């Protein structure tokens, strides 16, 4: 309960400490290239899309989604802990370039990324070093993909749709990962 | 987007009528006893345990992630749909009863399910009726259990709180999702 209450503590230091930072929102996320294929009735659609300058909004507004799930177990503290976004959805915004055939548009999107949810592990030995053992941004269960000028009746839309959400959950979380770990990592084990 | 407020909207309302219904908030969950066995290291629990009284509180306020997401396929609207709790945890209170040797104390716990959330597909024909054609209650991402008098540092609440966590993933999951599941169908239905 005490152990409950400082983990808690320490946890919510480290969010307010990164958000107070900077460097974490609006986030960075590197241009990513990518070919798609789709049979769609009657309708083949085969190409080519390129994701750049892709920003992450609203990290900001991470928090404790409760206490720590905490037990005793052994002579070492151990504690798994859920961080998400409160106030908003994760909003990523870029510009988009694609090829179908002879057409090459380009356009912007925002994508909303609902429920953005780190789950984290720590361990605490009776003495002492704090120690932050996983840290994983969990799987995207809705993501909504607001692609400029194209109406969502478009058949491709649900093609690039597809796309941009399979890269989301692929690529883009785990450089989220790799941007988000390390940060919280520094302020915990200090 | 007019289709999807207009999807949004449907939803909104079908989780009002629903938020209203009673046996949703507090649900009742039936009666459930485990027998268990855990290896920790040198020492190996094997026990039993039971469940009764169990409520599910915090349903009352269900609300909607974001927006729909939605997409045009072969002349069939497809929407995808996350509903967690907005302002409360999801909070199951219940009585245990547990037996480890002739060590077979009883108490009540609260078990906080954090980041409860629902998941459901509709289809949206121009024919044509509405169908929901999937509904998950998701993975339960951590759960806090407080059992009665038992300290966190005692060797036996590991125990029996991952025992108590694996049953909320499995058991817990199933009977919400008994609740849930026709009764979102009704209203999306009609």
């Amino acid at each position: 309960d005490k152990i409950t209450e400082e983990i808690n503590k320490a946890i919510d230091d480290a969010i307010a400490a990164i958000e107070q930072s900077e460097t974490i929102d609006p986030m960075k996320v590197p241009d990513h290239a990518d070919k798609f294929e789709r049979h769609v009735g009657i309708l083949d659609f085969k190409g080519e899309l390129a994701m750049r300058n892709i920003e992450a909004r609203g990290l900001k507004q991470m928090k404790r989604q409760g206490d720590a799930n905490v037990k005793g177990e052994e002579g070492i503290v151990k504690a798994h802990l859920l961080i998400g976004v409160h106030d908003d959805i994760v909003s990523m915004e870029y510009d988009l370039a694609y090829k179908l055939g002879d057409l090459h548009p380009t356009t912007h999107v925002i994508s909303d990324i609902q429920d953005f949810v780190v789950a984290l592990s720590l361990e605490i030995p009776d003495e002492g070093n704090i120690t932050m053992t996983s840290f994983e941004v969990r799987q995207f269960a809705n993501v909504v993909n607001h692609i400029g000028g194209l109406s969502i009746l478009d058949p491709i839309f649900g093609v690039l749709s597809d796309v941009l959400t399979a890269i989301f959950q692929d690529t883009v979380r785990k450089e989220m990962t790799k941007v988000l770990a390390p940060a919280f990592k520094r302020e915990l084990e200090k």
